[PDB]
């Protein structure tokens, strides 16, 4: 079992070797002053002695205290007008409004041809190798067969094949968790937050929640915030998948009823086939979530994946897989079995040191409080 | 119409990116001679002279070196006399080897001294780096070339341009060779009165005291052989097999050894029937296959090595695309264009373009003055 679902693949038929990615290309509101008669719909700039500026839109036509020659007095009158609803604040949202007006209003046909906002680019990839050995005793192999009719080395080989596939999935996750930007940061901070960590015991992070029930839902809400930031930065859309620790997955599986599948048929039949190398399911109808079997502490990462082979932000491009390796160790001539694979990986360039903490397709958050 | 890379490895691409291989090589207390030492024939002693450090001296004569010479100056004097007499002979690295083998051989053991083939053998990744040209021509000529000469116009321009792009890529290869080539007439290939990297025909040292051009030209060849040797030594693959050189240098080389180059006498007799000057001139001394750098910028030659294996060149070019056409016109004046694009990728034996500049052991470049 593999999990190369949340990466592009673009498989290789030669190392070195390349992948492609659809990389994106990447106004003086008049000052408000004493005596100013604001005009409804107009916007003024006002710097408060404490906290600095906001842009204030008039809803009410009003003269802002002509006697307010003292900035402290002017701030007081303005605050009164704000309280009265006469003056309303927005910051960048108004900067956008004025920019649009100025450019449209005084615009011209000229030749403002813009490129579509996409660079579209590629990287070179080596089909980096990975390999494991079985390293096993003769007596064991003799006994597995002699004692229960087992296939001995064949089974050890199957375990080993599973392990190498797991390591590759683990590698992909490690790179995601390397390159992902740290989430619950910047655009995704709650003002009272701890920047990068979601603490299920912290009243800000849990939005005033009570017990695990509501605290758990609050995490999913942070996940949506991460998905939004991803969408914005990549220019491609909301995060489509989540990679998370077992603690987190169990938390997320406590919500969205049966979405994270327990493989309940498995439990019912007493562990008939555990297949623990797959995605649990889709949270919110939005995020396919995968379990990081090797999570080191406790965390989750939200990421985006489009339909295009070139729209993942991370690529895995297999060249060689499960090539059997066999022989013996002459020191005692004990059996050797093993598997080799070669694939190569890559990322949206985002300019590995240009991906470290920079990969716009992903946002990583540390988890505390479960 | 020729690649002029018949002296290099190709390993052509089936996709850009794209790769090449190269057969990169992997890369004793002589007892001090002292006053009273009774030497024994064939034995080797270490001696530090007051002047110019040390020498290693082998006895040819079983002689005591002045037991009263407690003064290093006296010891040196006796030694010099014994050397003049032929009793003591100086060799340096040539001795280090004999002591090492005697000691190591005699005291060796079956153990596990399995030595490696002296080769690393490795690969490089190459993008199908592109180059391109346009005809940049006018319609009024196309109209009259047809009306006046009965010429196919664009067709000839296409042939010219195709020729130019091929010549330009061949030029690029030569530039990379020269870029990466080590400086010749340097280190192992210098004489005491030498100038480090340049052969000057007006310099008595470079021409080894030659009488007129005949001997001077041969002196250039002698420097070429020395370069071929240093290449052989450093690559571990053998003497340089070819030469790339400027028009002046080639004409000089072709002035000795009678028939190294083709004079293209058929061509000349027929009054330039088809010059095709994109081909190797011939073989210098029967040893080095030599090509003319028709674009040489200073005046020079480069000696280089190439084995039969494409992985044994020191430089690689993997043609992916060649002569892909361009066609259109520029509305600013509506004048037409025709053109070509190529894609290929190049490589250099790793030698660890950062590890290529002035480091490529397969090649040695020497500038030539005074021709």
């Amino acid at each position: 079992l593999i999990a190369f679902d949340i990466c592009g693949v673009q498989p290789m038929n030669s190392p070195t070797g390349q992948v492609f990615a659809l990389r994106a290309v990447y106004k003086k509101f008049p000052a408000l002053a004493a005596s100013t008669q604001t005009t409804v719909g107009d916007i003024y700039t006002h710097f408060f002695q404490e906290t600095g500026t906001v842009y204030l839109q008039a809803s009410v036509q009003v003269t802002i205290d002509a006697g307010a020659t003292d900035a402290a007095k002017l701030d007081a009158e303005i605050k009164k007008q704000m309280e009265a609803g006469a003056l309303v604040e927005i910051a960048e949202g108004m900067a956008t409004s004025i920019a649009e007006l100025q450019e449209g209003f005084n615009g011209s046909t000229d030749n403002p041809w813009n490129e579509m906002g996409f660079r579209i680019d590629k990287q070179v990839i080596e089909a980096k190798s990975r390999q494991l050995k079985a390293a096993y005793s003769i007596e064991l192999a003799q006994d597995l067969r002699a004692v229960h009719g087992m296939d001995a080395d064949a089974e050890l080989s199957g375990i080993l094949a599973t392990e190498i596939m797991l390591e590759i999935n683990r590698e992909v996750v490690d790179w995601i968790n390397y390159s992902a930007q740290v989430g619950k940061s910047g655009m995704t901070l709650t003002p009272g937050s701890k920047a990068g960590v979601f603490d299920f015991q912290d009243p800000i992070d849990i939005r005033g929640a009570r017990w695990a029930g509501e605290s758990f839902k609050a995490l999913l809400f942070q996940i949506d915030k991460e998905a939004v930031e991803i969408a914005r930065q990549t220019g491609r859309g909301e995060g489509n998948f989540i990679i998370a620790s077992r603690n987190v997955v169990n938390v997320l599986a406590s919500v969205d009823t049966g979405i994270s599948y327990a493989a309940q048929g498995l439990a019912t039949g007493f562990s008939t086939d555990t297949t623990k190398s797959v995605f649990a399911g889709v949270l919110g109808g939005k995020y396919r979530v995968y379990i990081d079997q090797y999570a080191k502490q406790d965390y989750f990462t939200v990421g985006y994946k489009g339909p295009n082979e070139m729209d993942a932000g991370i690529y895995y491009a297999p060249y060689v897989a499960l090539t059997p390796l066999r022989g013996s160790d002459p020191k005692n001539f004990q059996p050797v079995m093993g598997f080799k694979t070669r694939y190569g990986i890559g990322i949206n360039p985002f300019a590995i040191l240009n991906s470290l903490g920079k990969n716009a397709y992903f946002r990583r958050v540390y988890v505390k409080g479960i």
